[PDB]
C-alpha cells in the first residue's frame, strides 16, 4: 500500500495527504526526526537527498509532485483526456512556482521579505482565479468537471496563504468559493479537522 | 500543428525543441523581441506572464515542463507503464530542480556564486549517474528502454553544464557516455549542429 516518509510538518506532503484522505485511501506515516535526519544515513539514501520519500508497494518515489502525479495517474485524478491532463499539469506547475516563492520567504527571509511578498500576492493568485472563471464559471474544479491532483495542490497553496496573509482571497470570489467548496468535501473536511493534520505545523521553522 | 513562442534563446525551450526535432516533428518558431516583450501586451496575455507559450492546434499551453509532458504524453515518450511514467516524472523533477539553481546563478549572481556552484555540481549530478547505473548498466535511457521527455530535458541540462563547467562529466562514465550516445541520434545530431540551435545563445544575459 502507501507509505509517506517525512518530517513532522505539513509542508510538501499536505496536498498528497489531502488527496489520499479525500479519495478514501489508507496510508502509513513514517515520521523522521531531526536526530534521524541529522544522522545522515536516511538522507544519503534519498535520491536527491531529500524527503518526502513515498512507497507504493516496492515502488519508491521522491519529489512531492512526482507523488502527486503518480496518485493522480493511478487514482484517475489527471483529467478526462490528454488535453485536460495538459491543463492539469499547467495548473500544478503554476502552483509549484508560487510554492517555491512561499518556501523561499518562509525559510530564507520572512521578516524582511514578507511585505513585498504580500503586496505581490494578488498578482500571483490572479492566474488561478482566471482559470476558474474560464471553467464552468468556476463552479466545479480547476480543470474540467472532475477533481484532479492539481486541485489538492492548489487548495493547499491557497490554505497556507490565507494563514500567511489573512483575507488574501477576499479579492478573488471564485478562489474563495472554491476553497470553501473543496474544504467541505466530507472525507477532506474530516481530515482537515483531525489532529493528524491540525496538530502538525505548516512548516519546519515555526513560521507561517 | 506546433508553434513555440519564445525569446531568441535556447533556455527553457531547448529540451522540447530537441524532442520535436528528434521525433521528426515540425513546428513553427515565433520569436519575441525585447521591444515586443517590454511593450507589455503579450506578457499580460500570458497565463503566468511568462514564455514559452506553446500551441498545438487550438490548445494553448504555458510552462516548459507542461509542454514537455504534453509532447511526451501525446508522442509516447512517457514510459511503458504507470511505474515508468512515475520514474520519468521523478527524473524530470530532479532536472527542473537543478535547472532552477542554474538559472538563479546565471541571472542572479554568476560572478560571486560560480565557484560554490561548481564545487557543489558533482553532488547534484551524482543522482542521475546513479539512476543510469540502475537501468541496464546505463546503456539505454534514463528510464526504461525507450526514450522519454525526461531524457531530452536531462540531456539539455548536462549539455549546458559542460559549457558552464567543462569536464564536469569526466568523473561520471554513464552520464558522459549517455550524452555522447543521445547526441549521436541522427535527427538530434543534425538539429544540434544546425544554425537554428548553434546560433542561439544559451541564456538571455550572455552568460553561460
Ligand atoms: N523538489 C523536492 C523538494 C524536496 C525538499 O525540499 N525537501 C526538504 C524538506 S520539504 C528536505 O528534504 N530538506 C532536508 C535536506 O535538504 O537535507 C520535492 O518537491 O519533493
Ligand atoms: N516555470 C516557467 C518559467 C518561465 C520563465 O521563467 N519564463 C521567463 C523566461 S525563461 C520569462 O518569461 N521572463 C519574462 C518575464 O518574467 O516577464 C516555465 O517552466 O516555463
Amino acid at each position: 500500500p502507501y507509505t509517506v516518509v517525512y518530517f513532522p510538518v505539513r509542508g510538501r506532503c499536505a496536498a498528497l495527504r489531502m488527496l489520499l484522505a479525500d479519495q478514501g485511501q489508507s496510508w502509513k506515516e513514517e515520521v523522521v526526526t531531526v536526530e534521524t535526519w541529522q544522522e545522515g544515513s536516511l538522507k544519503a539514501s534519498c535520491l536527491y537527498g531529500q524527503l518526502p520519500k513515498f512507497q507504493d508497494g516496492d515502488l519508491t518515489l521522491y519529489q512531492s509532485n512526482t507523488i502527486l502525479r503518480h496518485l493522480g495517474r493511478t487514482l484517475g485524478l489527471y483529467g478526462k483526456d490528454q488535453q485536460e491532463a495538459a491543463l492539469v499539469d499547467m495548473v500544478n506547475d503554476g502552483v509549484e512556482d508560487l510554492r517555491c516563492k512561499y518556501i523561499s520567504l518562509i525559510y530564507t527571509n520572512y521578516e524582511a521579505g514578507k511585505d513585498d511578498y504580500v503586496k505581490a500576492l494578488p498578482g500571483q493568485l490572479k492566474p488561478f482565479e482566471t482559470l476558474l472563471s474560464q471553467n464552468q464559471g468556476g463552479k466545479t474544479f480547476i480543470v474540467g468537471d472532475q477533481i484532479s491532483f492539481a486541485d489538492y495542490n492548489l487548495l493547499d497553496l491557497l490554505l497556507i496563504h490565507e494563514v500567511l496573509a489573512p483575507g488574501c482571497l477576499d479579492a478573488f470570489p471564485l478562489l474563495s468559493a472554491y476553497v470553501g467548496r473543496l474544504s467541505a468535501r466530507p472525507k477532506l473536511k474530516a481530515f482537515l479537522a483531525s489532529p493528524e493534520y491540525v496538530n502538525l505545523p505548516i512548516n519546519g521553522n515555526g513560521k507561517q
